[PDB]
C-alpha cells in the first residue's frame, strides 16, 4: 500500500474528531470572529515556524528530501503578511505563544531533530489539509468576517505558486510514495500522523476555553 493512502487511511477517523471539535464546529458555522481567528492564526504562525525550520535543516536528507516544496507550499511568509495584517507592525511583540502552540512546537522540535523520518507526517498533516479543506475554511472566513477577495488577512490560504491546489496534491502524494519505505517506517510514520491531528485538537481546545 502507497504511503499516501495508508496516511489518509490512517488519519479519517481523527480528521472527523477534529472537524467536529467545538472551535472547529463553530467556525464551520461562520461563527469565527476576529479575536478566535487571531488566536488560530497566530498559533500557526509558531506552528508553521517551527515545522519549516526542520524541513530546511532535513532538505537534503533522503527520508523527507522528495517533499521539499518551499517556493510552492511553506506558509512562514504567508502567515508573517497574515500577522501585520491581523497585529498591526509590531505584531512580533503582540502574538500570543499559548502552551498547547509550545508543546505542538517542541514534539516538531524533537522529530526535526532526532526522528527526521517521521517528519513527513506532520507536513502530511498540516500541509494536505490545507490544500484540500483549508480552501473550504478559507471562504467560510471570508464570508463570517468580510474578508476581501484580494486575498488581505488571508494569505495563509492562499497558494499563489501553485495553479491548481488538487493537481499538486496528487504531485506531492507521488512524491510521497517515492520515499524509502519499510514496515518498521510506514508503521511509525502513520502513528506521529495521528498523533500531530492530536497536537491539532488539543490547541483547538485550549483555544475555545481561552475564548469561552
Ligand atoms: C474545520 C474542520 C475541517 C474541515 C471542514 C476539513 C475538510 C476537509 C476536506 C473537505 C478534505 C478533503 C477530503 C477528500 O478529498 O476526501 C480534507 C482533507 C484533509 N484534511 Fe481537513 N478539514 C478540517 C480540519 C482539519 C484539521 C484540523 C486537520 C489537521 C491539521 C486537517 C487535515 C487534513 C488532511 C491532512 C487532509 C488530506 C487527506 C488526504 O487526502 O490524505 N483537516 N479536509
Amino acid at each position: 500500500q502507497d504511503l499516501s493512502e495508508a496516511l489518509k487511511e490512517a488519519t479519517k477517523e481523527v480528521h472527523i474528531r477534529a472537524e467536529n471539535s467545538e472551535f472547529m464546529r463553530n467556525f464551520q458555522k461562520g461563527q469565527v470572529s476576529r479575536e478566535g481567528f487571531k488566536l488560530v492564526m497566530a498559533s500557526l504562525y509558531h506552528i508553521y515556524t517551527a515545522l519549516e525550520e526542520e524541513i530546511e535543516r532535513n532538505k537534503q536528507n533522503p527520508v523527507y528530501a522528495p517533499l521539499y516544496f518551499p517556493e510552492e507550499l511553506h506558509r512562514r511568509a504567508a502567515l508573517e503578511q497574515d500577522m501585520a495584517f491581523w497585529y498591526g507592525p509590531h505584531w512580533q511583540e503582540a502574538i500570543p505563544y499559548t502552551p498547547a502552540t509550545q508543546h505542538y512546537v517542541k514534539r516538531l522540535h524533537e522529530v526535526g531533530g532526532t526522528h527526521p523520518e517521521l517528519l513527513v507526517a506532520h507536513a502530511y498533516t498540516r500541509y494536505l489539509g490545507d490544500l484540500s479543506g483549508g480552501q473550504v475554511l478559507k471562504k467560510i472566513a471570508q464570508k463570517a468576517m468580510a474578508l476581501p477577495s484580494s486575498g488581505e488577512g488571508l494569505a495563509f490560504f492562499t497558494f499563489p505558486s501553485i495553479d491548481n491546489p488538487t493537481k499538486f496534491k496528487q504531485l506531492y502524494r507521488a512524491r510521497m510514495n517515492t520515499l524509502e519505505m519499510t514496515p518498521e517506517v510506514k508503521h511509525r510514520v502513520t502513528e506521529e500522523a495521528k498523533t500531530a491531528f492530536l497536537l491539532n485538537i488539543e490547541l483547538f481546545e485550549e483555544l475555545q476555553a481561552l475564548l469561552t
